[PDB]
């Protein structure tokens, strides 16, 4: 029966069993992410998901900031603050503080870069290498805009990404991320590159601050934001909670520490493609003031501007392809390898929903960092969603699964 004075509650095992609701999907998820921790399948991950009205606060920290044993012998936990290194989702910050540079009237979105960046409209592009093995290099067809750069269609492209760079520089003539030559004419093609580190540059130029200064006072502060900055190496608090970066070797699958350049030295200039550390939590607050249009950091036009497709068909036919062809970059990350998508200000724009009514919508912005950090924001689901992991390479089966799964349990639970 029950007991006086006692909470009546399961008192054998059918009743106790049954007093317990079975696990939904993000209980499931929750124990896919323990699992692969205690399995040393991954380092660790901080997951989040947040909605405009509050009723959805959700973030999960699991496992370690680093594979090395710290001074008690023990493997520290990456937590919601952890000071991480975001690489390429730096670029949508970038992005929001030349949007910002464009509300206040200092440039124009279709104005040519030759004003700001004469070093930039100075540069020739490669057509490719004569006979004898010499570079051909040509005058720009076309001047490369603002939008260009925000687009990733100006004819700029990571060296180790195209092939014509990859022997340019195997050739000896790079011997700076802004040296190299363009590709294409703007315009001609979607191709990744360095246009977030010269979009940098003219924030920088046009405000007379550094970027560091400019992201302070404009990202920053304005979010109550203390745990993100171009310049760890100034900020010894910072320095001393941050991840190591882990880097999955491809024989054996074994988790080793990844003793690589950024956490060492600065670098001097702000590098607005890639120069970023940021913890979490303070990557979720940007991504959240975006979702609530609540103009902290932008007016609601302008974010709305960031979600539109801006290539026209031309364009939005060959990024697909190359796209669709590529899932060993994989630019989507958890996204389906086959997906019509665009290219909005900021990040990849589905075009169409991932899966019906269970996931992202059509309209849903994203985009990824190097050590397997994957973001989005979904309006019409009303969710934004980060997944942050410190692991080497991009595009890491495991966390893209996990990933995955995360995503498909909240929306499972809480989309609405």
């Amino acid at each position: 029966h029950h007991s006086s004075g006692l909470v009546p509650r399961g008192s054998h095992m059918g009743s106790i069993i049954d007093a317990a609701a079975a696990a939904g999907p993000v209980v499931l998820m929750e124990t896919a992410f323990r699992k692969a921790v205690e399995s040393r399948q991954i380092p660790g991950a901080v997951i989040m998901a947040r909605d405009a009205s509050g009723n959805l606060n959700y973030t999960r920290c699991f496992g370690a900031r680093t594979v090395r044993r710290d001074e008690n012998n023990q493997l520290p936990p990456l937590q919601v603050d952890t000071p991480c290194r975001l690489a390429s989702a730096t670029k949508l910050l970038t992005t929001i503080m030349v949007l910002q540079c464009m509300e206040r009237g200092l440039v124009d979105l279709d104005e040519t870069v030759d004003r700001l960046l004469p070093d930039l409209s100075a540069m020739p592009v490669l057509e490719g290498f004569d006979d004898a093995g010499n570079a051909r290099l040509r005058e720009r067809r076309g001047k490369i805009t603002l939008r260009h750069l925000l687009t990733h269609t100006s004819g700029l492209s990571y060296v180790f990404l195209h092939p014509l760079l990859r022997e340019y520089m195997a050739q000896g003539y790079l011997q700076s991320r802004l040296a190299p030559p363009a590709v294409n004419d703007p315009g001609a093609e979607w191709i990744y590159g360095t246009n977030l580190d010269w979009a940098g540059k003219l924030v920088e130029r046009a405000t007379g601050l550094d970027l560091e200064q400019y992201l302070q006072e404009n990202i920053c502060a304005p979010l109550g934001i203390t745990d993100m900055t171009f310049k760890l190496q100034q900020r010894p608090d910072m320095l001393a909670r941050r991840a190591d970066q882990t880097h999955r070797n491809s024989a054996d699958g074994r988790l080793r520490y990844d003793d690589s350049v950024y956490f060492r030295a600065d670098g001097e200039e702000c590098f607005g493609g890639q120069g970023v550390f940021s913890s979490p939590g303070s990557y979720m607050k940007v991504l959240h003031s975006l979702l609530k249009r609540d103009g902290l950091l932008l007016q609601p036009q302008t974010v709305d501007l960031m979600f539109q497709p801006a290539l026209e068909p031309r364009l939005e036919e060959q990024m697909n392809q190359h796209m669709d062809a590529s899932p060993h970059i994989n630019y989507g990350g958890p996204m389906p390898m086959v997906l019509r998508r665009s290219f909005g200000l900021g990040g990849i724009i589905a075009l169409e929903d991932l899966d019906g009514e269970n996931w992202r919508r059509k309209g849903s912005l994203t985009f990824g960092g190097g050590p397997n950090i994957v973001w989005q924001i979904d309006p019409k689901a009303g969710l934004c969603t980060l997944a942050f992991f410190q692991l080497e390479p991009w595009n890491d089966p495991v966390c893209r699964d996990l990933t995955r799964t995360f995503e498909h349990a909240i929306y499972a639970q809480y989309q609405q």
